[PDB]
């Protein structure tokens, strides 16, 4: 690690502390993620699998630091993430081509990952990174207060073997996110995330998802609340976004679509790659 130098740290995840470096032999600008801990053997395979998953998509990771008991992941470097994109576009909104982009390619990455059996598991704004030529990248993830708000329902409801349909859940809930400029289901606790979306989406059965009664945390006194309509959950957007967010939403994981269906919804027929203003 004495061959980076340290520039500005630039946040903290789960797995470590993430910092803007440069490569002191190089010149690289890059981000350095100290791993959170020997480091055990399953570790350093499950790492040495994610530096293989290369996608335009997927921030890329460049080395993997092994050296004096210690763990470094040093990835690209992107110049901001989505959270603070959709802050400074809070007063006029991203303009929905640019929504439609970000929400293409990232629907391509996860297509990617899914295809490789390898799942994000908590996709949120502040690991999705853009760059100044229109591109969105996945970040933070392959290690497997905390965040709940696009946590799927499954997961929540105990599921200890959940699929690839817990990252369409998150991006769906991003998707509603860009185009509303308001968090879909802010929950502040597991069982207040849960309850935000049953009182949008209404309280799950075993008519729209089989099985969800006999979960290891359903409980059969959880209230009954009824659904409601997608026109005032996620307004102005029209109905192609609308049907795309719904399939994206569905309560039962195999009824959600997968990341290689969404990508052939109407709603991407006029998809386009715009550039947009960042102010770096
Ligand atoms: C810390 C948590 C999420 C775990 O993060 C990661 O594992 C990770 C992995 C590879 C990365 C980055 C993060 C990263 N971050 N870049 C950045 C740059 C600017 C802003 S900001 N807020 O707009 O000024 C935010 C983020 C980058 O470039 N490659």
């Amino acid at each position: 690690m004495e061959n980076f130098q340290k520039v500005e740290k630039i946040g903290e995840g789960t797995y470590g502390v993430v910092y803007k470096a440069r490569n002191k032999l190089t010149g690289e600008v890059v981000a350095l993620k100290k791993i959170r801990l020997g480091v055990p053997s399953t570790a350093i395979r499950e790492i040495s699998l994610l530096k293989e998953l290369n996608h335009p998509n997927i921030v890329k990771l460049l080395d993997v630091i092994h050296t004096e008991n210690k763990l470094y992941l040093v990835f690209e470097f992107l110049h901001q993430d989505l959270k603070k994109f959709m802050d400074a576009s809070a007063l006029t909104g991203i303009p929905l081509p640019l929504i439609k982009s970000y929400l293409f390619q990232l629907l391509q990455g996860l297509a990617f990952c899914h295809s490789h059996r390898v799942l994000h598991r908590d996709l949120k704004p502040q690991n999705l990174l853009i760059n100044t030529e229109g591109a969105i990248k996945l970040a933070d993830f392959g290690l497997a207060v905390v965040t709940l708000w696009y946590r799927a329902p499954e997961i929540l409801l105990g599921c200890k073997y959940y699929s690839t349909a817990v990252d369409i859940w998150s991006l769906g809930c991003i998707f509603a996110e860009m185009v509303t400029r308001r968090a879909l289901f802010p929950g502040d606790s597991e069982i207040d995330q849960l309850f935000r979306i049953f009182r949008t989406l209404g309280t799950p059965d075993e008519v729209v998802w089989p099985g969800v009664t006999s979960m290891p945390d359903y409980k059969p006194s959880f209230p009954k609340w009824a659904r409601q309509d997608f026109s005032k959950v996620v307004p102005p957007l029209d109905e192609d976004g609308r049907s795309l967010l719904s399939q994206m939403l569905h309560y039962d994981p195999n009824k959600r679509i997968s990341a290689k269906a969404a990508l052939a919804h109407p709603f991407f027929q006029d998809v386009t790659k715009p550039v947009p203003h960042l102010r770096l």
